[PDB]
This record gives structure tokens, C-alpha cells and sequence, in this order.
């Protein structure tokens, strides 16, 4: 058990997701890819943090599960607006991130950019 926040922070550190990077030496600020799907599906590739989240949770298999490879898509295809949907709650209940620009209108590169709180005491 480590707070989404925290887990989060790892997520981005290690530099295995696209668009989910620090931007800035210090590791104050960082960017999280944030598309805008509305009725549209999430493919594999929209659905790669929230797939973390899920599996960090133990809601997935970290190895996926064992069916044919159309079966097997069809099956995450039909988790991944609940997996968008937790994991979007789960950084807006974390308070250490204060959002500071909105760039998720941009579809050639929608994300958003966090700064770490200013004012974390304990
Ligand atoms: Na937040």
C-alpha cells in the first residue's frame, strides 16, 4: 500500500510512459498525457497508465489474461473508460498536485502539467 501520489511519482521518474515526464531538473513540475476520448474507445496505446494503475491495484493481471489475441484486446478494450475514469479521480484526490496548465486541448500532444504543492508540511 503507497498513496497513488507517491506511486504516481515512480510512474513518472522512471521514464516509461510516453508523455508522462518531469520537466524541469528539480522534479517540481511534471506533464501527464491527458487525451479527451468523449464516446470514442480507449485503444491499448491511450490506455497505458491507467492500465499501471489498475494492475497496481490488483483490478488486472500484470500479465494480461490468457485468451486469443482479439479476445484478449476485446476484453481490456471493455475495462479502460473505468481504468481512465479511476485514475483521473485518483490524481484529482491527490492535493499534492496542483495543476498549472491545461494543455489536453491539443490532440497532437494533450496533456496536463502538475506542480508538487508548495506548501507540504506533514
Ligand atoms: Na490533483
Amino acid at each position: 500500500r503507497v498513496l497513488f501520489g507517491d506511486w504516481l511519482l515512480g510512474e513518472v521518474s522512471s521514464g516509461q510512459y510516453e508523455g508522462l515526464q518531469w520537466l524541469n531538473e528539480a522534479r517540481t513540475v511534471f506533464r501527464v498525457p491527458w487525451k479527451h476520448f468523449g464516446r470514442r474507445d480507449l485503444d491499448e496505446e491511450d490506455a497505458q497508465i491507467f492500465k499501471a494503475w489498475a494492475v497496481a491495484r490488483g483490478r488486472w493481471p500484470p500479465s494480461g489474461v490468457n485468451l486469443p489475441p482479439p479476445e484478449a484486446e476485446a476484453a481490456e478494450r471493455r475495462e479502460r473508460r473505468g481504468w481512465k475514469t479511476n485514475f483521473r479521480c485518483a490524481l484529482h484526490s491527490t492535493g499534492r498536485f496542483i495543476l498549472r496548465q491545461d494543455n489536453s486541448g491539443d490532440p497532437v500532444d494533450p496533456h496536463k502539467v502538475y506542480e508538487l504543492s508548495r506548501e507540504l508540511g506533514s
